[PDB]
């Protein structure tokens, strides 16, 4: 599914995101546009051969079982194809997981890199929430 960006923020904002552990509603849908562009079906490979995948672009070495990540965690007790569902409810309970690890967002590099320092309430601005 391609979310609109004031769907995903309600979506977010329902699943409890919004202001958890201190970040804002706008930091969540930033990450996801740069991520993803709001595509749960987003997939990509890194450098070590794991895999990145949904929404937010969770990887294999940590998070998710792909079977193909060999020396891999799945800390997230998920099969990372869960994460390119429609429902984003894993992507979001496994989110909640990696952003209490001890880095907050600096997890995602995209975040740290183009939204960190930024306006992002203005991807939230005239959503009704
Ligand atoms: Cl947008
Ligand atoms: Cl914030
Ligand atoms: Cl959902
Ligand atoms: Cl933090
Ligand atoms: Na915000
Ligand atoms: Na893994």
């Amino acid at each position: 599914k391609v979310f609109g960006r004031c769907e995903l923020a309600a979506a977010m904002k329902r699943h409890g995101l919004d202001n958890y552990r201190g970040y804002s509603l706008g930091n969540w849908v930033c990450a996801a546009k740069f991520e993803s562009n709001f595509n749960t079906q987003a997939t990509n490979r890194n450098t070590d051969g794991s895999t990145d995948y949904g929404i937010l672009q969770i990887n294999s070495r940590w998070w998710c079982n792909d079977g193909r990540t060999p020396g891999s965690r799945n800390l997230c007790n998920i099969p990372c194809s869960a994460l390119l569902s429609s429902d984003i409810t894993a992507s979001v309970n496994c989110a909640k997981k990696i952003v209490s690890d001890g880095n907050g967002m600096n997890a995602w590099v995209a975040w740290r890199n183009r939204c960190k320092g930024t306006d992002v309430q203005a991807w939230i601005r005239g959503c009704r929430l």
